[PDB]
Order: C-alpha cells, then sequence, then structure tokens
C-alpha cells in the first residue's frame, strides 16, 4: 500500500472493506420492483461468473491486459471458494480492524472534509455500517452541505474547493498588471492576509510518518487549510506569489 | 478400487463418468412443464451449496458421519472451482478413458447381462453419451425384454435370475423325500442334465487376472451361467446336491 497513489489508496480501502464485509442494503419494495425494468434478462435467472468480462465499446479508453485479467480470474477461484464459506478468522478480522483503523486515523486528520466527493460518501457508508450510532457518523453528515452548490442551471455537486488556487491567480494577476488608480492596495492587503492565513503549517496528528504519508512541513493545499494535504502545485505559485508581493512598498499592502 | 465391493465399484463407476461429464438430458417441454410443480420453491431461485446436507427422518437408516460429511465438504471446494472452469485435460481425460474402458471390458466379459437392473440401466446410458450409433448399445438394448415379468398384478421388473438356486433347493428337497412312485426319476435326469451344463468352467475373457478381479475355476453363479460370477452360497448347495446324487444308480438318473 506505500507503492500505490494516495487517491487509489484512500478509495479502493473502502472498497475492500465492502467488499470483505459482503454489506448488501435492505431491498426495500422500490427495489424488487425497479431491478426488472433495467436488466433485459430476469433479475436471478442470469449468470454471473462468466458475466465477469464484458467491456462496452464505447467507455472503454484502457483496455485490460492478458496478465491482469489472467490475475483477477484466478483470485476469483483462489478467494471465493475459500473466504466465503470457510474464512480464515484471524487474517480477515484483523484485515477488517486494521482497514477501520486506518480510515478512523485518517479522517481524523483529514478534519473530515476528505478528498473527493465518492471518496467521502463511501467512507460515510463505511463508518455506519460498522457503528450508525456514533459521533464520527454525525460529524461526516454535518459536512454534506459544504459540496453542493447553485448555477445558472439546477444543484450540483463540487467535487472539491479551489478558492486558494484562484485567489493566488487572481492576486498574481492584479500585481503584475500596472496598479494605475492604485486604490486595489487595500483588497491587494485583503487578500494577502487571507494567503497567510492559509499556509499549513501543523503536523497531521498522531503518528503521520511511517504511516503510508509524506512529511508536511509548511506546505499549502488545493483547497483550504482544512484539508492539510501537501502539493508541489500551489506551493510554486504561493511563493511566487508572496516573493512578488515582498518587493512591494510595507506602508501600501501592510505587513 | 481393488479394495471396494464389487457391486459399489460396477455401480458407481458409470455415476462416476456422468459425474465427470456434467451430462444433462435434453430439457423437453414436459421437463419444463413438470419441474415447478414438484419443488415447493421457484425451480431456479434457490440455493444449492447449502441445500446438500438435508436427510429426511424416515428414509434414515445410516446416519453420516461428522469426518464423511467433512470430506465430502471440503471435496465440494476443492473439486468443483478447479475442474469446472480450469479442468486438468490430461488427468480427467486419462481417467474418462479408464473408466469407458473398464466398463467396456467388464460388459464383454459378462455378456451384457451385468449384475442389477439399475446397474445395467446406467451403463446403458453411460455407453449412449459415448456412441449413440454402434453395436454394443444394440445388444445392450436387445437384452431389455429378459427382465421384464408379469404377475397377478401388472408388469414388474426382475432384478437378477434365481432359476439355478430354485432349481438346486427343489432337486435337493425331492432327493431327500423318499420317491414312493419312483417316477420322478425322469425329471431328476432331466433336472440333473441342466445343473451339469450350468457350471461356469471357461475363464473371463481376457485378463481378468490383475484386473480388480478374482479368479473364476469350475465356478457356479446364482442367476445362470451366462453371467459367470463366482458365488460360494450357491457352489456349496451345488457340490451338496452333486455328492447327494451320486450314491444314486446310474441306471435310474443316468450318467
Ligand atoms: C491451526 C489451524 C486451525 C484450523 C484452520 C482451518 C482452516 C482455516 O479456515 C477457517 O478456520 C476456522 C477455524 O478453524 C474455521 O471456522 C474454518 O475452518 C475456516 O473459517
Ligand atoms: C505444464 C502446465 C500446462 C498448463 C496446465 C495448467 C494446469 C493444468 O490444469 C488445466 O490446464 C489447462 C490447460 O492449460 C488450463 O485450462 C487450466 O490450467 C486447467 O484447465
Amino acid at each position: 500500500p506505500a507503492k500505490i497513489w494516495c487517491y487509489c489508496r484512500m478509495v479502493y480501502m473502502p472498497m475492500s472493506y465492502l467488499y470483505g464485509k459482503r454489506f448488501v442494503g435492505p431491498i426495500t419494495p422500490l427495489i424488487l420492483q425497479l431491478r426488472e425494468e433495467l436488466h433485459t434478462q430476469p433479475f436471478h435467472e442470469i449468470q454471473w461468473r462468466q458475466t465477469r468480462h464484458r467491456c462496452a465499446k464505447e467507455d472503454l479508453y484502457y483496455p485490460h491486459s492478458l496478465i491482469q485479467d489472467f490475475i483477477w480470474d484466478s483470485l476469483y477461484v483462489a478467494s471465493e471458494p475459500l473466504l466465503t464459506r470457510w474464512p480464515l478468522n484471524k487474517i480477515r478480522e484483523k484485515a477488517l480492524a486494521k482497514a477501520m483503523e486506518h480510515i478512523h486515523y485518517e479522517d481524523e486528520n483529514s478534519r473530515y472534509i476528505t478528498i473527493g466527493c465518492v471518496e467521502k460518501a463511501l467512507c460515510m457508508l463505511c463508518c455506519w455500517v460498522e457503528d450508525p450510532n456514533s459521533d464520527y457518523f454525525k460529524k461526516h453528515l454535518a459536512r454534506i452541505p459544504d459540496y453542493l452548490w447553485v448555477a445558472e442551471d439546477g444543484m450540483k455537486v463540487q467535487s472539491f474547493g479551489s478558492q486558494l488556487w484562484d485567489a493566488t491567480f487572481g492576486f498574481q494577476a492584479l500585481v503584475a498588471s500596472n496598479l494605475t488608480e492604485d486604490e486595489v492596495g487595500p483588497a491587494l492587503a485583503k487578500a494577502y492576509d487571507f494567503i497567510k492565513k492559509s499556509q499549513v503549517k501543523d503536523n497531521p496528528s498522531g503518528d503521520f510518518e511511517s504511516m503510508h504519508r509524506h512529511i508536511s512541513k509548511g506546505s499549502w493545499t488545493f483547497s483550504d487549510q482544512d484539508h492539510g494535504w501537501q502539493l508541489s502545485d500551489c506551493t510554486a505559485e504561493a511563493l511566487k506569489c508572496c516573493l512578488l508581493a515582498a518587493t512591494m512598498p510595507q506602508e501600501v499592502v501592510g505587513e
């Protein structure tokens, strides 16, 4: 796990837990009346072992390799006959406990504003199926309205914040443009103090080192300081903005 | 196989071949309209892995042991995930060929009047699914009317012949009973010549030895000489009959 990308590691881990637990949601009367119209054949009177490899020709960009397909096919008969009727209690329970503790340690350091709407939505189910009555679930439910957005069309969902990146770009554009009226000074200061306050300085809570994470020291995020994720792209623009504002007079922009 | 009983070995071997080939008969319109009324639940909408161990309390005489059930459960996941989607070509083909050649070598020596109606019926299907157009199948079909029988009730099926055993018992009873009228001599001779002709003297065709069979030399069967199966029960009565008839005068019973 210390080799794969961070996004894949944080997305597939709840998927791994859900697959291990084999959790299925309750079959409401809507589900039974809607599952028939979707499939072209009867719901329960079809096969599933040979239906696993059927890729559409419209949504196919990177086809699977022969080795990957062979590995998946071998794993299907290696795991399902074994860890479903005679599951290894020790191994499976340790894996589930490690996944749960890793998710709990990750969300606390991320202030429950974890990367990705899909990842947060899946983590909410992952923590709800473990304890429907807790405080982590309630706090996850509380940050849900932080992603909805409205536009000319109906309500949409914002994948992640981008205020810092656009603010830095706008500040750079304003300082590069000639100060004709010179009245942009108050706005420049009122943005510069926010930029200074947006710097992430504290280390992640707990043993962030040796936990499949990288050291963060005076780093910048892409969305906001409440996330605490290092990203070299935004830091490079922030440093340029700070250096360009450094040569500006103190009496006009402030400290 | 040289350890188990002969009847079990000759009965389960066609069962083994049928299970290995996974042969299923054609689904006629009668089958689809009759498979629904039998099962209390829908035909295809039920489970089968956990339905394997459900023994009735009326037809249970020798319950399965824990070790036997564990062995079957382990074999179910050892064989089905392996030898159904990725079958060992060499091992399975050699096993099927050996079963076919063993059945063919056994039926030729048995003159197609093999032991048991169920075993013969299963062997007929086993040889038909291999070659519907042959001579062994036709000769098996020709000996079918050798088992049907009629009585006061409707037509029945006779599992095996018993003419020799009853003939020996009747001959012993007649010779033990005092010859009052002494006119039973012609009948005694007309039965004694048949008894002499009923002795199995030839060895089974081919290499009967070292083929999971026992040596037969001047043995007797239970049904008729056309079978060629050693049985110590009938031989003991036949020897007693021969010895008791030996002391009888030659001029009255013949040679
Ligand atoms: C030291 C070996 C102990 C037995 C291991 C059996 C194979 C692992 O398999 C698991 O083991 C569990 C505990 O026995 C059982 O519930 C089942 O056999 C199975 O779930
Ligand atoms: C020397 C190994 C050759 C490949 C055999 C793999 C194990 C045998 O097993 C069988 O072999 C088939 C033929 O390859 C494959 O379809 C599957 O592995 C299986 O059906």
